[PDB]
């Protein structure tokens, strides 16, 4: 089997991506962000606390003929930016475009964080990563990758994330019309249930390439790309009026600037992010302070490939018995 659907920006500035997903029956469609940095399925449901709701669609499992409580699980997560979810689970019917899984656990939100409640877009999180980072307790539960790998035609999904516009997530096959040249692949660790592989270096616009070792992973539920603060440092000298502002939380720039890109290295091969890519505009509404789109990970304790790097390419997440990563330019 396979399945193929289209992913969109939330917002002008690309800050997530939502893609359609079906569960239940009859369906009950919900737009969830999926996250190959995270790994449990949740969705604001018609058990999460009323006044945390707002303009989301829920998922109602009482209206699910297919619909199981998993009985005594509940499930809480915390994510990096300091936002959390938490509540009990059940297993039903999930479909993303057009691939069933039949008994996924849906993690029902009783209690989300603010952050959750006042983005109307987003219905909850389709986690990608490792199953071992699964949250449910007192028993692990599969990712829906994991549910579906021995179905599908190849063990394999490609997140293909567009600049300014739509793209695409294909599960069990590679689309070969939709990048070009060739895919470059590279080692996986799974020791901290993250698709997590080493960079072999950067460059800055026209600039040289450095080749360096970068331990970080591919996250498509991380808006922006964190790397060590010496090559962040290096990236933002080449703007002027750059600064890291404590104040604002990061690197800014002048709006008028013109920003050079950033190139990354996967083995031989390059992976070239233009300089619009990292511009995400004014800090506040007017301002003329612009947010910067590369950042330092010295607070973070890990590099992070995010939605920057990724959408800049056409990216494979080969689940095989020992997974790798691969990178294609598009
Ligand atoms: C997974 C989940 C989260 C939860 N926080 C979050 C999720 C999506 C967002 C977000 C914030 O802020 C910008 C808009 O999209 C953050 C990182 N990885
Ligand atoms: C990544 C989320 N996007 C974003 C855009 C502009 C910002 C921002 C964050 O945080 C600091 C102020 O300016």
């Amino acid at each position: 089997s396979t399945g193929s659907a289209t992913t969109t920006p939330i917002d002008s500035l690309d800050d997530a991506y939502i893609t359609p997903v079906q569960i239940g029956t009859p369906a009950q469609t919900l737009n969830l962000d999926f996250d190959t940095g995270s790994s449990d399925l949740w969705v604001f449901s018609s058990e999460t606390t009323a006044s945390e709701v707002d303009g989301q669609t829920i998922y109602t499992p009482s209206k699910s003929t297919t619909a199981k409580l998993l009985s005594g699980a509940t499930w809480s997560i915390s994510y990096g930016d300091g936002s959390s979810s938490s509540g009990d689970v059940y297993t039903d019917t999930v479909s993303v475009g057009g691939l069933t899984v039949t008994g996924q656990a849906v993690e029902s939100a009783k209690k989300v964080s603010s952050s959750f409640t006042e983005d109307s877009t987003i219905d909850g999180l389709l986690g990608l990563a490792f199953s071992t980072l699964n949250t449910v307790s007192p028993t692990q539960q599969k990712t829906f990758f994991d549910n579906a790998k021995a179905s599908l035609d190849s063990p394999v999904f490609t997140a293909d994330l567009g600049y300014h516009a739509p793209g695409t997530y294909n599960f069990g096959f590679i689309d070969t019309t939709a990048y070009t040249g060739s895919i470059t692949y590279t080692a996986v660790s799974t020791k901290q249930g993250f698709w997590e592989w080493t960079s072999t270096g950067y460059a800055v616009g026209s600039g040289t390439f450095k080749s360096t070792s970068i331990d970080g992973i591919a996250d498509t539920g991380t808006t922006l790309l964190y790397l060590p603060a010496t090559v962040v440092s290096a990236y933002w000298a080449q703007v002027s009026g750059a600064k890291s502002s404590s104040s604002v939380g990061g690197y800014v720039f002048p709006c008028s600037a013109t920003l050079p890109s950033f190139t990354f290295g996967v083995g031989s091969a390059r992976i070239v992010i233009p300089g619009d890519y990292i511009d995400f505009g004014p800090i506040s509404t007017g301002s003329s302070s612009c947010f910067g789109g590369i950042q330092s990970s010295a607070g973070i304790g890990i590099n992070i490939f995010g939605d920057v790097a990724l959408k800049a390419a056409f990216v494979v997440f080969n689940g095989a018995t020992t997974p790798t990563l691969g990178f294609a330019s598009k």
